[PDB]
């Protein structure tokens, strides 16, 4: 009865509605470090967002997601293994109710406390919706959060939390710098994959960096007191929303760093 992270309807029974769970590009992987074929081709990642206009937040029920206006090319990425201009839509995280949980990737079998999930879409194809019909329609860049020293950047998004607590609402979120949660390097790896989840369509290239960003256990506690409910329901944590790790079938995980 609609998808959720639950005992009843969480990832593996997901199949049943979309039977593409099952199928051979889905995300998300464990990255072994060991067996990720250095790629001396690949281009360095292009990270253009300067003129980034964040319009609001909102919890959807499955977690809480920052929306950009993407009428224009304003806030884009270019380079790496991508072909074209994908513009930035919005970003999310996916977490868990311990640190050593809450990411969806992994690397060499190790969790990450958090994962934060930045959406782009191919330009090429008009809007979002006819971008989600096409092998390489998005790009999704992944980066991992550890549990340390707090993140300047990120407290702005923390404070608002008490007014979005509920499934449905929202709150007008402008000015906002996306700079602030990106890493020192943009190293990565990169494989064709698909959402993490339902639909679960196979249209993404990920561009997973590999050097996390670290967040206080403050931060990091205020994600976990939302709630997958709608106001006057029954009260229920938003938490360990992750998928987990699918078999890489025939693909290869290419690294941009020897
Ligand atoms: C895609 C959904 C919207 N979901 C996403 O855009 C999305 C983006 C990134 C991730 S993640 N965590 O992998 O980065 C997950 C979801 C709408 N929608 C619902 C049914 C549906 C059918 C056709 C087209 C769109 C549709
Ligand atoms: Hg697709
Ligand atoms: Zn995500």
């Amino acid at each position: 009865h609609h998808w959720g992270y639950g005992k009843h309807n969480g990832p593996e029974h997901w199949h049943k509605d979309f039977p593409i769970a099952k199928g051979e590009r889905q995300s998300p992987v464990d990255i072994d470090t060991h067996t990720a074929k250095y790629d001396p081709s690949l281009k360095p990642l292009s990270v253009s967002y300067d003129q980034a206009t964040s319009l609001r937040i909102l919890n959807n029920g499955h977690a809480f997601n920052v929306e950009f206006d993407d009428s224009q090319d304003k806030a884009v990425l270019k380079g790496g293994p991508l072909d074209g201009t994908y513009r930035l839509i919005q970003f999310h995280f996916h977490w868990g109710s311990l640190d050593g949980q809450g990411s969806e990737h992994t690397v060499d079998k190790k969790k990450y406390a958090a994962e934060l999930h930045l959406v782009h879409w191919n330009t090429k194809y008009g809007d979002f919706g006819k971008a989600v019909q096409q092998p390489d329609g998005l790009a999704v860049l992944g980066i991992f959060l550890k549990v340390g020293s707090a993140k300047p950047g990120l407290q702005k998004v923390v404070d608002v939390l008490d007014s979005i607590k509920t499934k449905g609402k929202s709150a007008d979120f402008t000015n906002f710098d996306p700079r602030g949660l990106l890493p020192e390097s943009l190293d990565y790896w990169t494989y064709p994959g698909s959402l993490t989840t339902p639909p679960l369509l196979e249209c993404v290239t990920w561009i997973v960096l590999k050097e996390p960003i670290s967040v206080s256990s403050e931060q990091v506690l205020k994600f976990r007191k939302l709630n997958f409910n709608g106001e006057g329901e029954p009260e229920e944590l938003m938490v360990d929303n992750w998928r987990p790790a699918q078999p890489l079938k025939n693909r290869q995980i290419k690294a941009s760093f020897k």
